[PDB]
């Protein structure tokens, strides 16, 4: 699995980013609403067949069509991620799909629609934006760091006061910020760039997470498990930093609660 | 107090947001943050001298150069809105510069340097953005709404406990979602546009919500105080919504701390 599924990917990411681009200029408290998900499944469609027409053998994955990754390479997706912020219009919504083979990572492809920026990355080869080299911030200290991480959708009293809680302590150590832009994808992107330092979230998801690895990897970053060490996919969480230390340090100063 | 004071406010936003723009190709933990102070007060000076330049009689108001308004013509200013987010080449800082007459607002622009999109805003002529007549979103129901809002730098163990548990507050309802992107100008002029249905913060400052008010008001938007009623601008406080019954709806929803 190499670059004719790349090529195809970021062509398919392009194209899934115009048409969705071209939707925002609407005009309505939930006929948007629809519009939305209407344009989700047009993206979806249109990525999850494209690729199947073109090696017919492969594996998918997405928001609409559990989250189980076979040894086969398998493409995992998010037809669009932010659906909230684009029921609003909030220039801030992302079309992300992910391949990995022999069951690890091998490229993905993160696009924004508003902004136009192009955020790609296999493995071994780096990660771009626009085609412009990505590096990953190099920071360490918490206290020189812009903290990014998103709120879920889990409504429920007990959730609420350990996102809260959690929030204050990166808080309460000297970081400089925390930044809830209302998407992982361009969220785990921007530190990718170096545009931020250290992201979090429990209630995420695979297909979230899945593409930015990738790029937040061969940028330099780190990704792994809430806990420590490893990184596991199948779980709804994530911690990836600027650095191996900052990553440790965001742990050792976070408390565990999902599904 | 005009035209020809607009059409400069205008002329310098966007020197005042193209030099600030090139500035953030650079590349290195603290002489950032220098760069960014450097442009902040090149950019300060370029605006209160062209502007004292013409109209020599003009009083002013900014970041650097108390906020005490008289009946005056006086400029009210925010050379670089997200000093932070420029220290870390985050893709969302503003220029601000409002105009007040007879101690009210009598219009604003506010720029998005990196997005290159342009707010704008006169009293009796309506809000635009890049000439697009701007709209508020005309919601009223917080379960239907996306609120914003910042942090504050005052990292004080008592201010915390607030913030908190105020986002909290808007998140027990039913509020879709709180957005953090480390701005209050251009999160006011999202409200404005209708990208955002309601806005708030303690520990702001007057040459921040000097222009966004204007604008989000020739929107359509209601800007207040967290109070409710009036909108006191040498206080540190505000609250403005998509609608008059937002407004007054996330005000018997909040607690206040200040200063
Ligand atoms: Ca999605
Ligand atoms: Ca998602
Ligand atoms: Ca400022
Ligand atoms: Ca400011």
């Amino acid at each position: 699995p190499w670059e004719e599924c790349f090529q195809a990917a970021v062509q398919l990411a392009l194209r899934a980013g115009q048409i969705i681009r071209k939707a925002l200029t609407e005009e309505t408290k939930t006929s948007a609403a629809d519009l939305v998900t209407e344009t989700d499944h047009l993206v979806e469609d249109l990525i999850i067949s494209e690729l199947r027409e073109r090696f017919p053998s492969h594996r998918f994955i997405a928001e609409e069509a559990k989250c189980v990754l076979t040894h086969s390479p398998t493409w995992i997706i998010d037809p669009i991620d932010g659906t909230c912020n684009f029921v609003h219009r909030f220039p801030t919504v992302a079309v992300s799909i992910g391949f990995a083979v022999r069951q690890e990572l091998e490229f993905g492809v993160i696009y924004h629609c508003t902004e136009e920026r192009l955020y790609t990355g296999r493995r071994g080869r780096g990660a771009f934006c626009n085609g412009q080299r990505l590096r990953v911030s190099g920071e360490t200290d918490l206290s020189k760091a812009l903290v990014l991480t998103e709120i879920g959708p889990k409504r429920d009293p007990a959730t609420l006061k350990l996102f809260l809680s959690n929030m204050e302590r990166l808080l309460h150590a000297k970081a400089h910020g925390v930044r809830v832009i209302g998407s992982s994808t361009l969220a785990l992107c921007h530190l990718a760039s170096g545009a931020a330092d250290a992201y979090y979230q429990f209630g995420l998801h695979c297909w979230d997470l899945a593409a930015a690895t990738v790029i937040i990897r061969e940028a330099g970053g780190i990704v792994i498990d809430t806990s420590g060490g490893p990184l596991d996919l199948m779980a709804c969480r994530v911690v990836a930093a600027s650095t191996r230390e900052m990553a440790m340090l965001i742990a050792q100063a976070l408390q565990t609660i999902n599904y």
